[PDB]
């Protein structure tokens, strides 16, 4: 009922979205949900930050410019909504589109669906958004996993793959066996005790094989702060990449991968 939240680079800004709906890529800056089963339209946001009089500028920008938009209340949002039909491989949708905005920051929203199809579920969203305010501090949360974040889990495990193979000519499944793998490849010295993104692969990698072995283990996404982050959630605790690894070579102490790993599991 509440959906899932979904929080922007920089924390910029958070909604909810519906639990059926995913992130897809949609380029630099924007961000694209729909649902890949049954699919009920494709809903993109992006935000933009300028001067002092942005958003409102660019809300009576698009009532200017375009003669079929109308300022419509959405929440706390006044929008500039318009729609218009397209036809695309020879089907015909509907492309609704509000422009909104407050201090700086401006939005452009827009939910693509059959023609026909309810808007409704994009003027919910819109309901939901919120702008965080600067010198506002918003608590540490886990989030579903952004599609930021997955891209992230994933380049590490695959480095963590490919240095496996280059060093020891092993291959790697995800799975408790190739922990010794992983400890075999930092006892060999490849990599470099400065290198703080190779041991947060090393770390990924491990949290990897949690959530292939452990029932329950679960990625996240962690916004603390500034800190933008992918964790797993397990028993009310949060396990976190960079304390398996980095944390202990930050600190000159060895990086022992079955005991990290155990310890994620048992809390000791």
């Amino acid at each position: 009922m509440q959906g899932k939240k979904f929080i922007s680079p920089g924390a910029w800004f958070s909604m909810n979205y519906p639990s059926d709906w995913n992130e897809f890529e949609d380029g630099e800056g924007s961000f694209l949900f729909y649902n890949p089963d049954v699919w009920t339209g494709n809903f993109r946001i992006s935000a933009f930050k300028g001067n002092a009089s942005y958003g409102k500028d660019a809300i009576r920008q698009e009532l200017k410019e375009n003669d079929s938009a109308s300022l419509v209340k959405i929440g706390t949002w006044d929008c500039a909504y318009s729609k218009e039909m397209f036809q695309e491989e020879g089907t015909y949708y509907t492309s609704h589109l509000w422009i909104t905005g407050t201090g700086n920051i401006a939005f452009e929203c827009s939910f693509t669906v059959p023609k026909g199809g309810s808007a409704k579920e994009a003027e919910e969203v819109i309901a939901t958004l919120e702008a965080r305010k600067e010198g506002e501090k918003y608590p540490a949360e886990l989030i579903p996993v952004r599609l930021s974040e997955i891209y992230q889990i994933n380049e590490g495990y695959e480095w963590v793959v490919s240095t496996v193979k280059q060093e020891l000519k092993k291959d790697f499944q995800g799975v408790e066996e190739d922990l010794e793998k992983i400890q075999q490849v930092i006892d060999s010295g490849k990599i470099s005790p400065k290198k703080k993104d190779e041991w947060l692969a090393i770390g990924i990698t491990v949290c990897a094989i949690l959530t292939n072995e452990v029932e329950g283990m679960e990625w996240k996404t962690l916004i603390d702060g500034n800190r933008e982050v992918p964790v797993l959630e397990y028993q009310g605790r949060t396990i976190d990449p960079m304390k398996i690894a980095w944390s202990k070579v930050k600190a000159g102490q060895p990086c022992n991968i079955a005991e990290a790993y155990q310890s994620a599991i048992d809390h000791h």
